[PDB]
């Protein structure tokens, strides 16, 4: 029993973290096979942050201008290239600790673990969701750039996020491992606004099922609703519209608990319209939306890796 | 910026997890040097759970009755002994992945990371506090027994918790790595009550400092208070009494923020007496007490390992 924001075991990713230095700027890189991946803004100076021309700045850099350090050993950089917003540094040694891996571009509302690093060394690990507005609410200090987000399936690490920047609002923005930003953000020090941050409705429902599984059920009500009726409520409260795909994804939890998805929607509707009256659900006084239906099944079934 | 419940990187502990089977019971063990540590109730059957005589049950077990498996390789058990509530299985191979480690018995209110495991394989990692009543509110399913809790200081793993049981209330109980339970709990299937679960006052204050550091400050009030006056409020709300030791431990955060500790106590007093009026602090609608002053400084300073 019990329900916690649980990250994946981070060891397979720890063995891939390296330090990348270019000039006076150091950040984190990801060493898989003989390629080190890192944010291209490693080539930026104080001058460059406001409006960098990355192609022009890159041209002034040769292989020997990138120092890559794994622990205390120095990798030899034998090639470099820019792919969208990431740099790919070819090194002369394949990482002996390279796990089975894939690069994946995740959908908004999906979750992943972040291994926060500084100077190529791991600091901690925590679970995140890609917000509907393509930000993440992480914990990142100066130098955390190039830390990665990932999921693990048995023995395979799916890398889905590289950290690039903090917005002036204090939320975080970054790329997939092909260097394409999630959302409309760009890697320059300019004012950038995130859009409206809506709540991931299918995730809240999954967490309500997790609560029922754990015995927390004061919120189960006497009503049902319809998809269209519920979504009238979701829109007023900045919740993502619920679709039949979402209902289908909740199927396994619905079957485990015997609670029809639309019945749980009606409970959520009453929760949105009346609040929680000073009660808690799974130790929280807010409706939590950073657990997917898969996350719930994993933690309530004990899937290992 | 940002503040998250952050666990330590778990790789050094992943390399120490093994599977221990005795008869039909399998759980997790911890393999350090040539010793495997695990809960002694691995020797229990269905019969034994209500009132086991562990000494008598142990006598019926020889070295070859313990199967220890690390990944898919079998360790040879060349000795066994009971130390309080843990079994120590001497194996013929020292773990090549043994990290620098220590066994530590932590104080109530201190935090640690838990690497939840099943069948010797890691499932996830999360941050926990040892409650004042010596329970932990974890996420543990059947078979999680022998999963460990730990802190890391640079290169040294301090093991402080081994999971043994779930109470009928759904909270969790376990031992240090010498097999002494935290709290009054025993390893048998009998009704066991935790006492009153009080709030870790010094941890709430630390988290309030984390909020100020992060720009969340609507709760800073115009009052101050005294230690004795504040503690009158703490007692009404089941908060741990605050001591001058606690004030001293908060010194670094007080100096970083320029907010005297007793001023923050007065803000907390108003928060306890008036609630949060539907506002949030660091994304929470409750007062969070599972961050120590050290945890806050680490996450707000970027200490790596
Ligand atoms: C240094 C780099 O290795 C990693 C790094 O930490 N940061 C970073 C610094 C410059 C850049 C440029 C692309 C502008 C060059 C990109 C990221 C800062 C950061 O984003 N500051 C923002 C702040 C408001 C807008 C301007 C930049 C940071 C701090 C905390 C968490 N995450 C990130
Ligand atoms: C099987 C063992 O390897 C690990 C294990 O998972 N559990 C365990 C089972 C028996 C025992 C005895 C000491 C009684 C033999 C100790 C622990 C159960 C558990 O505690 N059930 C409680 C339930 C109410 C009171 C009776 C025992 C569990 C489930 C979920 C989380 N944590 C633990």
């Amino acid at each position: 029993s019990g329900f916690r924001k649980m990250a994946f075991p981070s060891g397979k990713v720890e063995g891939c973290m390296v330090q990348v230095t270019c000039g006076t700027t150091t950040l984190n890189g990801l060493w898989l096979d003989d390629v080190v991946y890192c944010p291209r803004h490693v080539i930026c100076t104080s001058e460059d942050m406001l409006n960098p021309n990355y192609e022009d700045l890159l041209i002034r850099k040769s292989n020997h201008n990138f120092l890559v350090q794994a622990g205390n050993v120095q990798l030899r950089v034998i090639g470099h290239s820019m792919q969208n917003c990431v740099l790919k540094l070819k090194v002369d040694t394949a990482n002996p600790k390279t796990p089975k891996y894939k690069f994946v571009r995740i959908q908004p509302g999906q979750t992943f673990s972040v291994l926060a690093c500084y100077n190529g060394s791991p600091s901690g690990v925590y679970q995140c969701a890609m917000r509907p507005n393509f930000t993440i609410k992480g914990s990142f200090l100066n130098g955390s750039c190039g830390s990665v987000g990932f999921n693990i399936d048995y023995d395979c690490v799916s890398f889905c996020y590289m950290h690039h920047m903090e917005l002036p609002t204090g939320v975080h923005a970054g790329t997939d491992l092909e260097g394409n930003f999630y959302g409309p953000f760009v890697d320059r020090q300019t004012a950038q606004a995130a859009g409206t941050d809506t709540t991931i409705t299918v995730n809240v429902l999954a967490w309500l099922y997790a609560a029922v599984i754990n015995g927390d059920r004061w919120f189960l009500n006497r009503f049902t609703t319809t998809l269209n009726d519920f979504n009238l409520v979701a829109m007023k409260y900045n919740y993502e519209p619920l679709t039949q795909d979402h209902v289908d994804i909740l199927g396994p939890l619905s079957a485990q608990t015997g609670i029809a998805v639309l019945d749980m929607c009606a409970s959520l509707k009453e929760l949105l319209q009346n609040g929680m009256n000073g009660r808690t659900i799974l130790g929280s006084a807010l409706l939590e939306d950073e657990f997917t239906p898969f996350d719930v099944v994993r933690q309530c079934s004990g899937v290992t890796f």
